[PDB]
């Protein structure tokens, strides 16, 4: 009953990239049971960046997927108190990019502050160069751990003339409600496609989709 079938949200961003300070703030809004959302992009301070925008695009939002098949939604049950994440991407060519986030709910629309801190990104490499288009559909397996959930994935950032550059996605969900005001699901997937709608001003201004629906392995099982 406090996520609603229309939510907004609001965000607020700060990190550096090897050695690139920034600020960002976003606004958006979406559909949490329906699994999708918008969100409208400004960089504030540091524009225009010297990477691609695209190392930023997962850090801009837990409570829009849509847990089907009655799997026990260890996000939206966290709320009035909220939840954190925290996540370690690792490019398969040495740039590594962590993050930490906090979600809260304030007088009915979501609070989202994250930080960044990007290492290492090769200067002649395609994030540096601007060499990339977008990310793949993805499937992150989540699994509880310790209390939280975990999640894995492996995502495909797709180049200028076809091929892609990997990386993969270790994260922690950490729940601000105390654990025996939980139910935790067991192992799941969530199928996303996370899309870049508009840009303007060399990346400066930026608009991006996701659609995210949670799922069991749906194969026959011989056990």
């Amino acid at each position: 009953a406090l996520i609603t079938e229309n939510m907004h949200m609001k965000l607020y961003m700060e990190g550096t990239v090897n050695n690139h300070h920034f600020k960002c703030t976003s606004e958006g809004e979406g559909k949490p049971y329906e699994g999708t959302q918008t969100m409208r992009i400004k960089v504030v301070e540091g524009g225009p960046l010297p990477f691609a925008f695209d190392i930023l695009a997962t850090s801009f939002s837990k409570t829009f997927i849509n847990h089907t098949q009655g799997i026990p939604d260890f996000f939206k049950q966290s709320f009035p108190e909220g939840f954190t994440w925290e996540r370690v991407t690792t490019y398969e060519d040495g740039g590594v990019l962590t993050a930490t986030q906090d979600t809260s709910l304030q007088d009915g629309c979501l609070i989202y502050n994250v930080k960044i801190r990007g290492v290492n990104f090769p200067s002649n490499g395609p994030v540096m160069q601007k060499k990339t288009l977008g990310w793949e559909a993805c499937t992150e397996m989540l699994y509880p751990a310790d209390g939280g959930l975990e999640g894995r994935a492996d995502m495909a950032l797709k180049l200028v003339g076809g091929g892609h550059l990997i990386c993969n996605l270790k994260t922690t969900y950490r729940s601000k409600k105390p654990a025996k005001n939980l139910k935790m699901p067991g192992v799941y997937y969530v199928d996303r496609r996370l899309e870049r709608i508009k840009e303007a001003d060399k990346e400066t201004y930026v608009e991006q989709h996701e659609v995210a629906v949670a799922r069991y392995c749906d194969l026959p099982s011989k056990l």
